């Protein structure tokens, strides 16, 4: 028993990051076979970044203006191509630490842990969950991009995420591993509206789930709702409307513990309308939304 | 900016997760040089965990009925003995992957991570403190006894944990790595009381001020206090008492952030009286205390 917001181990991602240097910057890059994919920003410098024609600046730059180190050893660059806004590095060694892994872009709401990286060495992992409006609430510092997001299922790393940016309100943005950003970003240092966000409630469920197993149970009630219901008080408090596609991957926490998914609505319902009169739900004081489904079913069954 | 519950990167701790098997039960060990760390209950059955003999059980175990495998490979074992609570089997290889590690016993209010594996395979990793009574809130299943908590400072790990049992009331207790119970705890299937825990003080206070560092300043007033009126405050409040020891370990953040130690004192003691209001600090609802003062810096100054 106990819930706790559990990242991936990180062994797998740490035997993939580099240190990327091009002219003044340093950055992260990630080396999987024979090719470094970093953040393209690493190519700018201070009169660029307000509007940089990442064109123009490649041109100046050759192979052997990449800097790429991994630990204490150079890889050698021999080629170089941008694609959106990662930069493909080839390098003549593949890496011999390269795990079996896929590149993919995950959806809003899905969670996945964050490999904080600064001159190519791991700090720290942390996972979040990739907000409906395609920012995420990370812990990143200048010299951080190129840090990855990823996801591990049995041995194989599907990596979802690089990041390239914090904007001015303090949220960041990153790209999928083709370097292309999710939500309107762009790389750029100007003010870009992130867009309104809403709470992902098929989460909040699924963690509610996860309380009633560890034993937290105050919040049940003897209520049930509709999804029509539900969603005008949704609607209220800015969180997602709940279709069945929700429903339907909420069933296996549903079939463990008992509780209809509509009932366990009407206990969310009921939060969201009284709060929690000062009182907690594993170790929370709000409702938490960074656990997807599949997220509580591995936790409470121990997948490796 | 951001901040966030920050595990160490797992990688070097994963590269020593073995398997260990004694008749009928499996859990994990910890291999570091050619021996492997593992909690003594692994040679318990169902009739022993009540009161167990662990003298009188492991007399009936040789060195080939403990079964030590490192993935798809099988530890040879040479040798056994019981230290305290943990079995340690000398094997005749060295982890090759053994980094440079310490044992250390950790204080009360200090964090570490948690690399959560089960059959010698690591499932998760997450960031928690060692509450003042000795136990820890993890998040363990069945079969988790023997992950270990660790700290990582440069290129050494400094085991400070291996998980041994879940109370009765869902909280967990286990040994430093010289096998010695943290707090009152027996390894045996008995009712065992934790005793009062507190809230860690001097990482409320840390916490609030990453919170003042990353932009949530709504909480700081115009007040100072004395450490004996803070005091009394954390008395009726079940904080521990703010010591001269605890105002100089905030030091670096006080000079960072050009706030008083006691003015910081004034706004906890302000939350503590009056609450959040239905506000939040750093995405919580509550008065967050797994972040200890050096957590802080690390975490803000990107320490890899
Ligand atoms: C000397 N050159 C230099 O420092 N280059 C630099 C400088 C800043 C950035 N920018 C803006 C930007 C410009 C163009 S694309 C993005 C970032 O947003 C980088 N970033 N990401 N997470 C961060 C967290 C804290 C502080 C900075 C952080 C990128 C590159
Ligand atoms: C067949 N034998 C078997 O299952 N042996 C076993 C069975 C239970 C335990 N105990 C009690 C105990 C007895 C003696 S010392 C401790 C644990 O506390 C083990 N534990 N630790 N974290 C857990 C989380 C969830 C459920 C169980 C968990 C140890 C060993």
């Amino acid at each position: 028993s106990g819930f706790r917001k559990m990242a991936f181990p990180s062994g797998k991602v740490e035997g993939c990051m580099v240190q990327v240097t091009c002219g003044t910057t340093t950055l992260n890059g990630l080396w999987l076979d024979d090719v470094v994919y970093c953040p393209r920003h690493v190519i700018c410098t201070s009169e660029d970044m307000l509007n940089p024609n990442y064109e123009d600046l490649l041109i100046r730059k050759s192979n052997h203006n990449f800097l790429v180190q991994a630990g204490n050893v150079q890889l050698r660059v021999i080629g170089h191509s941008m694609q959106n806004c990662v930069l493909k590095l080839k390098v003549d060694t593949a890496n011999p630490k390269t795990p079996k892994y896929k590149f993919v872009r995950i959806q809003p709401g899905q969670t996945f842990s964050v490999l904080a990286c600064y001159n190519g060495s791991p700090s720290g992992v942390y996972q979040c969950a990739m907000r409906p409006n395609f920012t995420i609430k990370g812990s990143f510092l200048n010299g951080s991009c190129g840090s990855v997001g990823f996801n591990i299922d049995y041995d194989c790393v599907s990596f979802c995420y690089m990041h390239h940016m914090e904007l001015p309100t303090g949220v960041h943005a990153g790209t999928d591993l083709e370097g292309n950003f999710y939500g309107p970003f762009v790389d750029r240092q100007t003010a870009q509206a992130a867009g309104t966000d809403t709470t992902i409630t098929v989460n909040v469920l699924a963690w509610l789930y996860a309380a009633v197993i560890n034993g937290d149970r105050w919040f049940l009630n003897r209520f049930t709702t509709t999804l029509n219901d539900f969603n005008l008080v949704a609607m209220k408090y800015n969180y997602e409307p709940l279709t069945q596609d929700h429903v339907d991957i909420l069933g296996p926490l549903s079939a463990q513990t008992g509780i209809a998914v509509l009932d366990m609505c009407a206990s969310l319902k009921e939060l969201l309308q009284n709060g929690m009169n000062g009182r907690t739900i594993l170790g929370s004081a709000l409702l938490e939304d960074e656990f997807t489904p599949f997220d509580v079913v591995r936790q409470c069954s121990g997948v490796t």
